[PDB]
């Protein structure tokens, strides 16, 4: 699986991203991973969610609105192990996306673009990739 | 060229280590590169020369030493084109390290461990590779 990893997407209310993959170095060495919840297909579209794991240390979740960078939410919450292949599952509900690891929800942020503008998931930084998965 | 890059070295004055490379995404995305001079072959081993280039937007450098981060330095000086392959060329002189981007130094890092002690080099982020040359 190709990394950066980028795919055509619909998602709604209902709708799971499940990523499964393992970091590059380890986590001393602060590797990060990306996943980006874009409006278009071009990489410079807007992020309707960006989240973003500094793997050992933080998570920073924000979106990018008419090109800007917005508001930032930042979670201490690092259920993910060192040296060790992560299931990362997206829930996308009514209100907000879930951010499930290895089956228990860690971090949560609300809806600022409606989840129907969202047509593309970019997946990237210091990961390899075995699986990624949208429900239907 | 396998990305993250992790090589074998001995550096002295005099010595030039020259990397060229292409982001993996486009700079409004803000790839990162990091470049890392280890003392030994560990990824965990102390670095006596840590240089990161958020691209687009500043440059780190910092040294680990007995396993701890010290001061770092920062620099505003961005001469890498978005989309476009770079060569790095790091040189070692007696006080320091001197980055230079395409043929002109844009960063300079003293000598914090000695340059004797470096035995390993590790180029990672969201860079692909084609020549990574240790002068001799």
């Amino acid at each position: 699986m190709q990394v950066p990893h980028t795919e055509s997407v619909s998602l709604s209310a209902g709708s799971t991203v499940t990523i499964k993959g393992r970091p590059l170095v380890c986590f001393f060495n602060e590797p990060h991973l990306q996943v980006d919840f874009h409006t278009e297909m071009k990489e410079d579209s807007d992020i309707a969610f960006h989240f973003q794991v500094y793997f050992g240390n933080r998570v920073v979740m924000n979106s990018r609105e008419f090109k800007i960078w917005k508001e930032e939410v930042e979670s201490k919450n690092m259920p993910f192990q060192d040296g060790q292949e992560f299931e990362l599952s997206i829930l996308v509900l009514e209100d907000k996306y879930q951010v499930m690891v290895n089956g228990q929800a860690y971090y949560n942020f609300n809806h600022r673009i409606p989840v129907s503008s969202v047509k593309m998931v970019q997946v990237w930084r210091d990961i390899s990739l075995t699986k990624f998965n949208v429900s239907n």
